[PDB]
């Protein structure tokens, strides 16, 4: 079983080293906290939080970095290498990349103004990467609510609160125009925009993402507080201002009878949201971890030890 005190004897300063790395990076890249939280999410949804996503290509297995959900999207890998090297200096061969990324995700959330808590630790690193599994397990913005629920249940998160709270990760960070083009000009082959997108916001988004424009252009997930981790993401949904299809469906899907009350609850209280976010985050961080003597303590997060 994972425990928050796992490194209190072997590397008590690990959390501080991680925080310092992120604080420093945030000065030149204000998007890094959001990027790191997402890396942890994409790690945990593929064979569990085993740092499998950090592995680079080898002649025997392909990297998850080339998965449809990661390619030209996932970022911050060099920052993880930086904190890993710093931790290896402070405490040689002690902290696993999987745990390091979990702490990095929590510290990123806290630094962005979110809740502060000690994550369970003791995870170990995978001996391989899973590209096919990443392609099958990572959800997509065009997923219907039933599909989003299926995706979460598939990795072990049965609760709608898991889905609604964790989707709160979109309270900050960026999104490429490519992922909302259908919502803006031709949703579900209607030649019309997604009716669940507020018409005033629709005009704003069309200006940021014109037809035939730069699909890689970046837009903020949260129009209220783009870089602050707070419950504004849910207030947006209530006003039909969720950015991507998967965001708005939590409030507008015909299958949202169970998610709507959660959306409202989180929009109404920061405390209720933060509590639910920590609860869901720890549940996600508990997905099929390698523990004890299973796996290894990777020295270089990009490659398996040899
Ligand atoms: C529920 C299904 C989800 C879907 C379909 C989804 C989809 C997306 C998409 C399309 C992007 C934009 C990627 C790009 O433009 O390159 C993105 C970004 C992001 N997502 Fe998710 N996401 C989901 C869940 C989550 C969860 C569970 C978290 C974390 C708890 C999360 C955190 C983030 C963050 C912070 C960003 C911004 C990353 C950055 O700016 O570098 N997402 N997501
Ligand atoms: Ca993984
Ligand atoms: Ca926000
Ligand atoms: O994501």
């Amino acid at each position: 079983q994972l425990t928050p005190t796992f490194y209190d004897n072997s590397c008590p300063n690990v959390s501080n080293i991680v925080r310092d790395t992120i604080v420093n990076e945030l000065r030149s890249d204000p998007r890094i906290a959001a990027s790191i939280l997402r890396l942890h999410f994409h790690d945990c949804f593929v064979n569990g939080c085993d740092a499998s996503i950090l592995l680079d290509n080898t002649t025997s297995f392909r990297t998850e970095k080339d998965a449809f959900g990661n390619a030209n999207s996932a970022r911050g890998f060099p920052v993880i290498d930086r904190m890993k090297a710093a931790v290896e200096s402070a405490c040689p061969r002690t902290v696993s990349c999987a745990d390091l990324l979990t702490i990095a995700a929590q510290q990123s959330v806290t630094l962005a103004g979110g809740p502060s808590w000690r994550v369970p630790l003791g995870r170990r690193d995978s001996l391989q990467a899973f590209l096919d599994l990443a392609n099958a397990n990572l959800p997509a913005p065009f997923f219907t609510l039933p599909q989003l629920k299926d995706s979460f249940r598939n990795v072990g998160l049965n609760r709608s609160s898991d889905l609604v709270a964790l989707s709160g990760g979109h309270t900050f960070g960026k999104n490429q125009c490519r992922f909302i083009m259908d919502r803006l000009y031709n949703f579900s082959n209607t030649g019309l925009p997604d009716p669940t997108l507020n018409t005033t916001y629709l005009q704003t988004l069309r200006g940021l993402c014109p037809l035939n424009g730069n699909l890689s252009a970046l837009v903020d997930f949260d129009l209220r507080t783009p870089t602050i981790f707070d419950n504004k993401y849910y207030v947006n949904l209530e006003e039909q201002k969720g950015l991507i299809q998967s965001d708005q469906e939590l409030f507008s899907s015909p299958n949202a009878t169970d998610t709507i009350p959660l959306v409202r609850s989180f929009a109404n209280s920061t405390q209720t949201f933060f509590n639910a976010f920590v609860e869901a985050m720890d549940r996600m961080g508990n997905i099929t971890p390698l523990t004890g003597t299973q796996g290894q303590i990777r020295l270089n997060c990009r490659v398996v030890n040899s």
